[PDB]
């Protein structure tokens, strides 16, 4: 109920101005983003699985908001978060990661964003490199899913989205890989939560939106790993 299947993808409405876009590869593995209404345009954070993915979330989007989207940003250099690039191009949309996340792109079979956004050493992102985001604040916490992983807040509602960097609440395990940060990685969840301390809906990849008890949860569960 509330959940909006489009294809293959599902959307689910958070906000007035804020939709959570879902879709899936066989490996049936979910893997969550963002679609949020900003005035007259629209902003994608994250893309879907693929190319195809992608496009039928550009679909979603003409049939049910009806808004031209004007920038994506994505939040690490991995198959679910970049792996409808293309897509997003071809359509016009201008793109914006993380600087590593655009330099290990090619080496994980991703296409670069189109723009590099930098990050200040308390992590907020460099104005100039994030043009008229509108509502979206851009935060990076530090190495801990991945070196590249990046956070963003929605101003003017209680959403903050942390990727993959956070877990639901009763996630069993953080499902790293070789280029997760054990070390740096419990720090790196308490400074996204820290950097929006006021989010009361927290969004992230694989599980659906859950409370701050996720942000506290990630972390302790990271703890048992340093
Ligand atoms: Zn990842
Ligand atoms: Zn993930």
């Amino acid at each position: 109920t509330g959940d909006q299947r489009f294809g293959d993808l599902v959307f689910r409405q958070l906000a007035p101005n804020v939709w959570q876009h879902t879709s899936y590869l066989d490996m049936a593995v979910a893997s969550n983003g963002l679609i949020v209404r900003d005035g007259g345009r629209v902003l994608v954070v994250d893309t879907a699985w693929t190319d195809d993915q992608t496009a039928q979330i550009l679909n979603w989007i003409k049939q049910e908001i009806n808004l031209p989207v004007a920038l994506a940003v994505v939040t690490h250099a991995h198959q679910n978060k970049m792996g409808g690039m293309d897509a997003l191009h071809a359509a016009g949309i201008a793109t914006y990661a993380n600087a590593l996340s655009n330099q290990l792109a090619p080496q994980e079979g991703m296409v670069a964003a189109q723009h590099s956004l930098t990050f200040a050493a308390n992590g907020w992102v460099e104005p100039a490199t994030a043009p008229n985001f509108g509502p979206l604040k851009v935060f990076y916490p530090g190495p801990g899913h991945t070196s590249d992983n990046i956070t963003v807040g929605i101003d003017g509602t209680d959403i903050a989205f942390g990727g993959c960097l956070i877990k639901d609440s009763k996630a069993k395990s953080l499902g790293n890989l070789g280029d997760a940060d054990t070390e740096h990685y419990a720090a790196s969840a308490r400074a996204f939560g820290a950097a929006f301390p006021k989010a009361s809906m927290i969004v992230m990849s694989h599980s659906a939106p859950d409370s701050r008890a996720a942000i506290t949860h990630t972390a302790r569960m990271a703890d048992k790993l340093r």
